[PDB]
């Protein structure tokens, strides 16, 4: 399973994809164009996910229970301001999702490699992030990618976390409710996947709106 490996099939990024797409309406699948480079293992209308022109106040220079209390609740259900839209495709090689940014200004002026850097946190750019053409489009576009499997298989490390809090906090509540004598008074599934790489992302672009969570 995917909480062992922390890696998916095409088959489950279609899943996580619609499940994302289905609690942040925000988020899309993309449209079937002729200029888009198909894979075959991949529906048509299912490639890629997009999510346009999210706002960006500052640069990345100036700015695990979170991610949990989110998926849980989800059960239950310089000055320059910048735009980026965001995409996630699904990564061959790795067998894990992956992120292309590509900035913008109010104008609609495609920001370069350069500049975009500065909304990457310094903290994660040589093992995280490198400028590359969207690899979904015939004639491409430069972007900053986001792959968290060059290095530490990020989705197994946080999967990870998430379950070891999950477990602490379902043992600390049997605990509790012995302790107060009222003893006698949910799983990760792959469709959380997405949601679990978000927060990922939210780490590597601390600049960036949160307007997809």
């Amino acid at each position: 399973t995917f909480l062992t490996t922390g890696q998916i099939t095409p088959e489950e990024f279609v899943q996580a994809g619609d499940y994302l797409c289905h609690m942040f309406p925000t988020w899309k699948w993309n449209e079937e164009s002729s200029d888009i480079s198909y894979r075959d293992f991949l529906p048509k209308n299912k490639q890629f996910l997009i999510i346009r022109k999210v706002p960006c106040d500052k640069r990345a220079e100036q700015c695990i229970d979170d991610i949990d209390e989110l998926i849980q609740d989800m059960e239950i259900k310089m000055a320059q301001e910048r735009y980026y839209d965001l995409y996630i495709a699904y990564s061959t090689s790795y067998r894990v999702p992956k992120m292309y940014i590509v900035g913008f200004n109010s104008n609609g002026s495609p920001l370069s490699p350069e500049q975009m850097f500065e909304d990457i946190s310094a903290d994660y750019r040589t093992k995280t992030a490198t400028i590359e053409k969207l690899p979904f489009y015939k004639n491409s576009v430069l972007s900053v990618s986001i792959h968290p499997c060059k290095h530490a298989n990020v989705m197994k490390i946080l999967l990870d976390k998430v379950r070891v809090v999950r477990q602490r906090r379902r043992k600390e509540l049997q605990e509790e409710q012995e302790l107060d004598g009222v003893g006698d008074w949910d799983s990760l599934r792959v469709d959380q996947y997405l949601i679990v790489f978000l927060k990922f992302i939210t780490s590597v672009t601390p600049s960036i709106q949160h307007d997809y969570t």
